[PDB]
């Protein structure tokens, strides 16, 4: 009940696909309570090349961590915007690179899944769920 910190994992199911992620404090303990807060809620997915971002009506906004490179993988919230996004391809900008954005913190990766959301039909309901 609150003993630990590096095990704060949720659920993110889709119409189409399922996947599993975790997180870690490395973002900020403080922000992490709001995800926690927005558990089993409704949310519209929007397609994009190999990424997918959706709002959860959850308004968590703060100047930490930020980061803009990733490795193949590992997830990330949009920070400005207050949006979460997988990652499992190109980006905005794919190029050369990946990237995911100008701002956004790791909220960890994919493990227990290795889904390949990224093949989500255009537009479809999301319902996010920690566990």
């Amino acid at each position: 009940m609150g003993e630990r910190g590096v095990e704060m994992r949720l659920r993110i199911r889709f119409e189409s696909a399922e996947c599993e992620v975790e997180l870690y404090e490395e973002w900020a303990p403080e922000t992490v309570r709001a995800i926690a807060d927005a558990l089993p809620i409704k949310s519209t997915a929007n397609r994009w090349g190999d990424e997918i971002y959706f709002t959860t009506q959850v308004a968590v906004e703060k100047e930490e961590n930020s980061k803009d490179v990733v490795e193949l993988g590992d997830v990330a919230y949009w920070i400005p915007g207050k949006a979460i996004c997988l990652f499992f391809g190109k980006t905005p900008i794919s190029d050369d690179k990946i990237r995911p954005a100008s701002a956004v913190n790791v909220i960890g990766r994919i493990v227990n899944s290795m889904e390949g959301l990224k093949g989500v039909a255009d537009g479809e309901s999301v319902v996010v769920e920690r566990a």
